[PDB]
């Protein structure tokens, strides 16, 4: 009915949180909500050192306008307050510590209308032009007699705090920092009947951290190439007519976001279209899944480590799989003695026996990837074999073209052996990675033949993300995108629940990959040369249940 | 200052088809937009029935956005009850008029008008107006409540009210095939009128179409700033990469939409040589190239071969029969005249490839090979292979024949262990296939893509293939894609690839095959027929 604050003047808050250096309740598994991201500050200053990007979206932010768009937001407020009818700024308001926190050089913030509040300070203190006010009340009448685009709470603890109780916040734009810091101040504790999030950005790195940008918003308690947009879609099938017998709150959330920018939705979107317009089909197992046909998706490792964090996941056996592989090992005893599963299932009397492979030792797998990369062509004779120098050494190969024929365009590994096919507990699912180098960057692709969404694929991103940093490192770059290409890529029916909870997650800043940089070859790598740094997860989730 | 057709927002929709060369004139076909023109034969349609197209008119025609009227009523009367639902005026000739189905008549939602000098209003209903000439019109409409005004023509009608400047756009729908006419539509001068988008590419009974729009030359609120610091970061830009001119795509970059299917070919480009990385290559050339692209083509709807410039057929076809033969012989090829692996199989080349041991065009265990006989030892292309090695080919048929759910329907031709011993290594890594309701698609996976020259051929290749595996069995083909690994752009073709951006494509020509072949190795060269194939001139990329 009538209007409200916020609405009319167009105050929005904007800040940058971190994750407090809680001592621990133990860093072995610690929950993490969206309240993990709230230091503000420590001794009056920033608790980081320096995060250029996000100096430069606060920048960015806090002084765009859109003169076009002024005079309707006049009309708007003059008509609130019954009054009839420079370059154009947007005003900024900063507590008075905040305001001291911030170097003479940069004060006042340039195109920027500053105003500070303070009851200890007045005009005559200040040589600056800057406004002052000691009550909030006196911000509002302020905005009634000035000319400006937007109004933002540049913050400070206590600034943030009564402006979100007077609840005069219209959105909240949260940056979320990805590291620790020692702090003394902290954003206030956002409530999510209040607030909901409605967009999320990419994510990036910036002064060793990763970081990104979501933003809160308050809830409730030429014009002709448009019609021509309308006509080309004359032909779009109407609607009860998608695929699957989806519900509408299935998704609430997922749909209710504006911009999913961040990586993650790469995957989550696949998981979407697969449910809404996945085929019916029955499978080598008999469960029944949801399919689609061929899928791209493309991971910026220059920026961020793609662990997905709607839900948690361990890398020690993808890693210790890795090793196998490389070592070119089918001997699935080895991983099981380290307790990694992985393979056991492939393994087992019952298993080799209706692949007809009744003369093979129960775990030995057969002439799979290990064996591939390093033996391609050697006949396989049992796991205990010396393969030395048999068999084309495909790992050492693609490594020397990277070496001394970065620019070749027949870097490819390729598992997909067609003679050996029925010897190995099972085909390959990842049939090749081909690699790329530019400007001492390296990229690979990987084609997976066949894709579990639900279990699989969560672990395949991480697993030739990390593979690319190996290749890479021992080969003197630095690496750059990961492309995952899917072809049959599915979702197990006893798995579209937990899915469903997953679509409706909003992701986290992606963590970090670092690897011991003593490491020269791609051999000479063991467990503990791995390290994931700032992983802030959701809950586990159980697949098949 | 102001001008008609902008104030009363007259428009033109219309249908036109390939008219037959009448026997006149055998040498070498040209194309141009003028190529469809076709309007009516008899009082009629040229065509028995394409319900795209009348889905096309009625959605068109009909649709209305009242909450944009206002300012269409402000424009109006500044120049210058009754309809709880505002409508568009359909102005359409006197025969057009008769031909029309009487079951139809008076066109649903559209405020119904009619030109003619026999047609008395008495004899009509008070909705149907009638008028006695062109200028007349515009009198009609200042007295009226409609959102916009649609020339459903004829011949006479269109021709004169271009004539009159008083078009501002053109909904131009173009049927693919040809047909007897008597009336067409008049040339389009392309100084006045031109197009600013191409729609996807559809067949209806029995033929394919797409829809273009021709343009009148001159000659909420919060997330959208949202959107704008989304951007903060956004390559700050405003310096040049690869040194490539604004106006170099002029046409490319005037168009509106391009989602005509040819353009997810054409818009790769675009990206390679705007963001390209410059790279030297085993060849001295240099090349502009990027890492991972995907097309995707609707076998179901059409052929996707590319009518921006020629392309021939024959060459490709006799390649694929070649494989699946699983011959190695260059010999075989080049006696049909197709000189594809002529370079590969020269002395030189294949010393160069320290192949001191091979015959001339003996290409090694390529293609063919491999997709027979897997894993066998090859000696030489004469040698007799047969049930040597592992048949994929015939396996992978059966798959999708007795196992369709599979996943495990692949053609590898990248052997590791023989890749030296071939002339080269396949740029075409392998085939995946994936069928559903009975219909066929494949995805194959290129390691290196010569945008410019190759990929247009490779994109027909392995199309005609998809066409090929589903006949044999008994299958539907889909969609055909195409996933490109190191796509480059050899710098001697830039200047021939600027040209060819800027052409607008042409509906695409759809792919007939024998339906008797019901095996794979049945196929013959005369098997095969590209029909209503329109395209640009050649281009010789070199
Ligand atoms: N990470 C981020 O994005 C941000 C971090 N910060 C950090 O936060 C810390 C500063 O926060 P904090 O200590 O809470 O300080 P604030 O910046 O909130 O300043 C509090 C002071 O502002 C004044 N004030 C607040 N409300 C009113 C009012 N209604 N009327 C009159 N005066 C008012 C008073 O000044 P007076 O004492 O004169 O009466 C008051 O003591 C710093 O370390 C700074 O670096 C700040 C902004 C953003
Ligand atoms: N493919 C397509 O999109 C379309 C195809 N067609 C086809 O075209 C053929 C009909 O075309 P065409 O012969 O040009 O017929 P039209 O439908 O244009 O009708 C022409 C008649 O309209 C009247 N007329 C024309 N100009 C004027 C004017 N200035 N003032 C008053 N009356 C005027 C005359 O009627 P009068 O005799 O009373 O003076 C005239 O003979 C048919 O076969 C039809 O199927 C038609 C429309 C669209
Ligand atoms: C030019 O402005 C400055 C220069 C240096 C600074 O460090 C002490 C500061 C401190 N202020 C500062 C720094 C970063 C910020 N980042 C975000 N997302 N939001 C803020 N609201 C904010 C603020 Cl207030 C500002
Ligand atoms: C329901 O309306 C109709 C049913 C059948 C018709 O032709 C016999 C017609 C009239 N002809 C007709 C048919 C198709 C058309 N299509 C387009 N893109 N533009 C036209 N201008 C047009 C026209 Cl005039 C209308
Ligand atoms: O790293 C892996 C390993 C396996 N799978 C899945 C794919 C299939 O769901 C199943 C193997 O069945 P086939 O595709 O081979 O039929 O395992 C993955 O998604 N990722
Ligand atoms: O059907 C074909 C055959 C070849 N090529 C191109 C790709 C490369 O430009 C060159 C092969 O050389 P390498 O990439 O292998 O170096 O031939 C195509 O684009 N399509």
């Amino acid at each position: 009915m009538m209007e409200q604050v916020c609405d009319v003047f167009d105050i929005y808050a904007i800040c940058a949180c971190c994750k407090v250096e809680s001592k621990n309740e133990g860093k072995k598994n610690e929950v993490f909500n969206n309240y993990t991201f709230r230091g503000l500050g420590n001794k009056g200053v920033l608790p980081w050192k320096c995060i250029s990007l996000d100096m430069k979206y606060f920048r960015a932010v806090t002084t765009y306008v859109n003169e076009s768009k002024y005079e309707k937001l006049k009309y708007k407020r003059c008509k609130y307050l019954n009054k009839e009818t420079k370059k154009l700024q947007n005003v900024v308001v900063m507590g008075r510590t905040n305001w001291e926190s911030i170097p003479k050089k940069f004060k006042p913030l340039s195109n920027r209308i500053n105003v500070i509040l303070s009851r200890t300070l007045k005009k005559e203190d200040f040589d600056e032009d800057v406004y002052i006010i000691n009550k909030v009340e006196d911000l509002i009448v302020l905005l009634g007699k000035l000319n400006y685009y937007k109004c933002f709470i540049l913050g400070g603890s206590v600034v943030y705090q009564e402006f979100l109780e007077k609840k005069l916040i219209k959105k909240i734009y949260f940056t979320r920092i990805n590291s620790t810091y020692e702090c003394d101040v902290f954003f206030p504790e956002i409530n999510e009947n209040e607030y909901q999030i409605i967009s999320v950005s990419d994510v990036y790195t910036s002064n060793n951290t990763t970081l990104d940008f979501i933003i809160y918003k308050k809830t409730n308690n030429d014009d002709e190439e448009e019609d021509d947009f309308v006509y080309f879609n004359f032909n779009k099938e109407k609607e009860e007519k998608n695929k699957n017998s989806i519900h509408p709150n299935d998704f609430q959330i997922y749909n209710s976001l504006k911009y999913k920018y961040h990586p993650e939705y790469q995957y989550l979107n696949i998981i979407y279209d697969i449910m809404m317009n996945g085929n019916k089909q029955s499978d080598r197992t008999g469960v029944g899944v949801l399919s689609k046909f061929g899928y791209i998706m493309k991971f910026d490792l220059s920026q961020y480590f793609p662990l997905l964090t709607t839900k948690k996941l361990f890398l020690r056996g993808i890693i210790e799989e890795l090793l196998w592989f490389i070592r070119g090992e089918t001997n699935g005893n080895t991983l099981l003695n380290k307790n990694v599963r992985i393979w056991e299932a492939n393994g087992t009397r019952e298993f080799l026996d209706n692949r007809k492979l009744f003369h093979r030792e129960v775990n030995d797998l057969g002439p799979i990837y290990g064996f591939q990369w390093r033996h391609f062509g050697a006949e396989y004779t049992n796991m205990y074999d010396n393969y030395e120098n048999k068999g084309v050494d495909q790992l050492k190969n693609i490594i020397n073209l990277i070496k001394n024929d970065p620019t070749s365009r027949r870097i490819l590994l390729c598992a997909w052996n067609v003679k050996d096919l029925d010897q190995m507990a099972l085909p390959p699912c990842h049939i090749l990675c081909q690699f790329y180098v530019f400007d001492g960057k390296l990229s690979c692709i990987m084609y997976q033949r066949s894709c579990d969404l639900g279990l699989g694929v969560p672990f395949n991103i991480a697993s030739y993300s990390i593979f690319t940093h190996m290749i890479a490192q021992v080969c003197n770059l630095q690496p750059a995108q990961f492309i995952h290409v899917l072809g049959n890529a599915h979702v197990y029916n006893n798995h579209i629940d937990s899915l469903k909870i997953q679509l409706n997650r909003i992701p986290y800043p992606f963590p970090t990959l670092k690897l011991n940089p003593d490491i020269k070859n791609i051999e000479d790598f063991t467990i503990s040369d791995f390290t994931i740094q700032n992983y802030v997860h959701h809950e586990k989730i159980s697949m098949d249940m």
